[PDB]
């Protein structure tokens, strides 16, 4: 009580939503989940190694790629250890442990340690340094005190009921406003098990029906996770409002009695359509009034084919995740249940062949899951696992076997999928789920995962009404186990970004170009420096870096329609070898969640390419959405837009020219050596992004949204946005670097083409994994009333089904479409 109340307030501020609030609930599920997440929290806290926890070595067991091997001769890497003033340099082999070479080796500039029983080759920092052509540097330091990571102390059976399910629609009530009807769907996954409508009435501000809607499905046939989905159409109709209610609640009980549900408006696959959350805006939202009536009813717990058929089944099984199953296929999968079970890849389809509205079939399915010996022993396929976690699956036991598989992921692989795994919580029927606990116990076991877990959850709590409650309960559970140092750390991070938000927002209210504002910005910054800015905060998109003093001199504001703040900070770590500022852009008016998702997919593309010894030098800069249309972005040093390079050597904004970009590169390359290093990095980076963006359907890019660094690294930006078209941006100037003009070939255009194809085929070897991630991004991140149309773009993009010849040839057509078109799309912007 004495501490519990100030502590829960610490938690409310950190979360930015009161988890102990019952203003907007009709049951106690949220609270039940708070209580329920205590066990797995306490287990993970109990079993975590204090030493490795506090230092969080960021390691991988991946093989050191072929391209990074070729950046070391005679098998000897150099690590320069720092005493105080002087620094000695030790020669080592990739295999050497940090033991091998009271103290602990910490990275200079960063809270990042080279510790534990892993070879230096396998540390991500060492792998990072090797990549960029940088040398490894560490300070002999005391291991940080584990003490600092201390944690504060803390019926009638359903299957004996043959009645048909029914629900009364008393009426709807809207304070401020055609005819209208209520449709009531019993859903499972996306599957509509059974549907009923009311008679149409006139759409007045209050509409009463008093009718029983009788469903064809029996109570015993209600599956756990079935949503009563209530929707309101008007009229050739149009969906105006929706709400959902779980028919079987957290305790397995059948949901009974009176409900006044506040509904959501509409602006069609969308995670938002699935939430059990009610609209909290009661004074405006549309309400529906229902009665579920029947004593409490509880769901129990569940204590050699023909050649052409097998082949027909092997075809079905092999098809892609977005390939529709006909009933004919469903019937075949289910009849051959046990054959289908021998193939982990058949699982998604197989469990999409189950009649979830039929209780004996569901029991047979669970008997099937009891026997998943092959599943259990198979190699982890994340593509296949993620499929089982999407909106097509609402059965806990099905979904649980996906999570079961995610357990074998090393901490490096979690980070790779964390955002998308945080987003897949939107598909869980219930607040407490095996997926939320996986996230939780994995966040609690590794500070790096823990860090981003916080921010990914906070991103959603701050802007999703459809899921802030759930995600909030989950984040609290993390916060109650992360440890005092992280709490304090988070408190610092939140305070800063809330101060910087103010200034960004306040300046945007004082607004295409600025005069009096440039010192009105610097006024407010100077204020915070000594008003309440902490001397150091952690960089949310890069937790290894603490930022400190503001470089007011360097801070500016874009001459844009959204006045983002360009901010710079001195690094708080005295032992940083450089004094490069830390560069954060703060922006309002774009939805940076969409950016988070594209940047993360890009990172996944890189690690795929890594497994085929392909580096394409992408630049997935950091980006965290922190609130309602607001967030932060990593400033990439020594970087300029392609647009501004054109507007400098050509000047006027009308025309364009080819030489300028190669000319700008030579000017930024001191020696010829580094100029050729750039044209190479440019061919790769151009390749990486041409492939990356064609697949994701975002290649047609205004070229003030493509940037290049002074070492020739091309990189796309500002993905939150999205006259004839172009599959991607490969403009005459890009081609001029590659020594080509109109129609020609060169030792670099042949390489670029070469690379693009390898890059492209390497993505297709993960057709499914990409199809699911893309599928999920759109549903959870791009509320664009996403259709089958939109999702099925990536299939065509990855030319599914085609052999590698036709695929190779397809992409080279695209390369040429761009050649043929030149400046047409770019010039067409200004009109
Ligand atoms: C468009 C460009 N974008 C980025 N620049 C650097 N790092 C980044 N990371 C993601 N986007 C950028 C940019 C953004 C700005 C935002 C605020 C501001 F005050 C100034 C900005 N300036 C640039 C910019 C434009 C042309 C050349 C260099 N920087």
């Amino acid at each position: 009580s004495e501490e519990s109340q100030a502590f829960q307030r610490q938690l409310t501020a950190l979360i930015g939503y009161d988890v102990t609030d019952v203003s907007n609930v009709h049951d106690d599920e949220l609270e039940f989940t708070r209580r329920g997440l205590v066990t797995p929290r306490m287990a993970e806290v109990a079993s975590r190694d204090p030493k490795l926890y506090a230092m969080h070595p960021w390691v991988t067991s991946k093989p050191l790629p072929e391209y990074l091997w070729k950046k070391i001769a005679n098998n000897c890497i150099f690590i320069v250890i720092h005493r105080s003033t002087t620094s000695q340099t030790i020669k080592v082999s990739p295999d050497d442990t940090p033991g091998a070479i009271d103290f602990v080796l910490r990275v200079c500039g960063r809270d990042e340690y080279l510790v534990g029983e892993t070879p230096i080759k396998n540390f991500q920092w060492v792998r990072h340094c090797l990549k960029n052509g940088e040398e490894i540097h560490v300070v002999l330091d005391t291991p940080p005190d584990p003490a600092l990571d201390e944690v504060r102390k803390e019926t009638v059976s359903l299957w004996d009921c043959d009645r048909k399910f029914r629900v009364k629609i008393r009426g709807i009530d809207i304070p401020v406003l055609l005819t209208v009807f209520v449709e009531a769907n019993i859903q499972h996954g996306q599957q509509v098990l059974c549907q009923r409508r009311t008679s149409p009435k006139p759409f007045t501000e209050e509409v009463l029906w008093n009718v029983w809607l009788e469903f064809s499905i029996k109570i015993k046939d209600l599956p756990k996770g079935a949503l009563l989905n209530l929707q309101i159409y008007c009229g050739k109709v149009q969906l105006l409002y929706y709400v959902n209610l779980l028919l079987i609640d957290h305790r397995f009980l059948l949901r009974r009695g009176e409900y006044v549900l506040h509904m959501w408006q509409i602006s069609s696959f969308n995670a938002d359509k699935l939430t059990s959350a009610t609209n909290p805006d009661k004074e405006n939202s549309m309400s529906i009034s229902i009665l579920l009536d029947n004593h409490p009813i509880a769901l129990p717990k569940h204590q050699e084919m023909p050649n052409q058929l097998r082949k027909q089944l092997e075809a079905i099984i092999a098809t892609d995740p977005l390939n529709p199953l006909t009933a004919e296929d469903k019937e075949l999968l289910w009849h051959f249940r046990y054959e289908s079970l021998k193939h982990p890849k058949a699982y998604p389809k197989l469990f999409s062949s189950v009649k979830w509205g039929q209780q004996e079939i569901v029991a047979k399915t669970y008997q099937l899951l009891a026997r998943r010996e092959v599943w259990d022993q198979s190699a982890l396929d994340v593509g296949l696992t993620m499929q089982l976690l999407d909106c097509n699956f609402s059965d806990e036991n099905v979904r649980a076997i996906a999570v079961q598989k995610l357990e074998s992921l090393e901490d490096d692989d979690v980070l790779h999928y964390l955002l998308q795994l945080v987003q897949a919580v939107k598909f869980e029927p219930y607040h407490d789920s095996a997926l939320a606990r996986f996230l939780l116990k994995r966040g609690l076991r590794n500070k790096r995962i823990g860090h981003f877990l916080f921010w990914f959850l906070r991103s959603e709590i701050a802007q999703s009404r459809h899921y802030q409650q759930r995600f909030a309960v989950i984040l609290e559970a993390y916060l109650r186990g992360c440890g005092t140092a992280m709490l304090h750390d988070f408190t610092q991070q939140v305070q800063v970004i809330e101060m910087l938000q103010k200034v960004t927002l306040d300046i945007k209210s004082l607004s295409d170009v600025s005069s009096q504002v440039i010192s009105q910005l610097k006024q407010k910054l100077e204020n915070l420096q000594n008003s309440q800015l902490p001397e150091s905060f952690r960089v949310p998109y890069d937790p290894g870096l603490k930022a400190g003093a503001l470089a007011i001199e360097k801070c500016k504001v874009m001459a844009s329609k959204k006045k983002p703040l360009w901010l710079e900070f001195k690094c708080a770590d005295p032992t940083a070898l450089s004094n490069e500022t830390i560069g954060i852009i703060f922006k309002h008016g774009d939805d940076l969640r969409q950016d988070m998702l594209i940047l993360q997919i890009l990172r996944i593309m890189e690690s795929i390419w890594e497994t085929e010894s392909l580096d394409l030098c992408l630049l997935p800069y950091g980006c965290i959405s922190t609130g309602d249309k607001i967030g932060m972005i990593e400033i990439v040093k020594d970087a300029t837009t392609i647009a501004k390079i054109q507007q400098s050597t050509v000047g006027n904004t009308g025309a364009f020219k080819d030489e300028v970009l190669n000319h700008w590169l030579k000017e930024k390359s001191p020696t010829e050596e580094k100029f050729q290093a750039a044209v190479e990095r440019f061919v790769y980076s151009c390749a990486g992004y041409c492939v990356a963006t064609f697949v994701l359907g975002i290649g047609d890019r205004h070229n003030d949204n493509i940037m290049i660094t002074e070492t020739g690294n091309l990189f796309h930006i500002d993905f939150g946005h999205i006259k004839e078209r172009v599959p991607f941006v490969l403009t005459p100037d890009f081609l001029f670097v590659m020594g080509t003009s109109g129609k020609k070939t060169s030792p670099h255009f042949q390489k670029f083409q070469d690379i693009c194809v390898k890059a492209y085929l390497a993505l297709r070897h993960h057709t499914n994994l990409l199809i699911i991630l893309f599928s999920m991004m759109l549903m959870t991140g791009m509320p664009q009333l996403t259709s089958k149309e939109d999702i099925e773009y990536i299939r065509d993009a990855l030319t599914v089904g085609k052999n590698e010849e036709d695929a190779k040839k397809y992409f080279l057509d695209q390369i040429e479409v761009c050649r043929d078109k030149g400046w047409t799309v770019q010039f067409n912007w200004f009109l």
